[PDB]
């Protein structure tokens, strides 16, 4: 193993960068801003989790994350709640798209 070269902010302070590129996407919007449950019909019933990158900002700086591996697993739920919410013939479901394949070539490129 030995396969970590990171610290303990140092690899947080990485997640803002990519998270805050991705906030600026023509198909990142999807998310950018909380989906209203009370307007959306049963929104909550069928994302266990509604996560959105106003929020994962929060609690980014906020310090909730401990790690990458938490910071990235709200991301990688992002685009995945929208995957089933949403259907890639709707626009923001299409959108999920597009950001998921850059979160990776992106993220992959960050680190890996």
């Amino acid at each position: 193993g030995s396969s970590g070269s990171s610290g303990d902010s140092k690899d947080l302070a990485l997640c803002s960068m990519i998270l805050t590129e991705m906030e600026t996407h023509e198909d990142a919007w999807p998310f950018l801003l909380p989906v209203n449950l009370k307007l959306v019909p049963g929104y909550k019933k069928v994302i266990k989790k509604p996560m959105d990158f106003s929020t994962i900002r929060e609690k980014l700086s906020s310090g909730q994350y401990p790690n990458l591996e938490t910071f990235a697993l709200d991301v990688r739920l992002v685009f995945d709640n929208c995957e089933t919410f949403n259907e890639d013939d709707s626009d923001i479901g299409r959108a999920g798209h597009n950001m998921r394949k850059y979160f990776e070539k992106k993220w992959t490129d960050t680190f890996k």
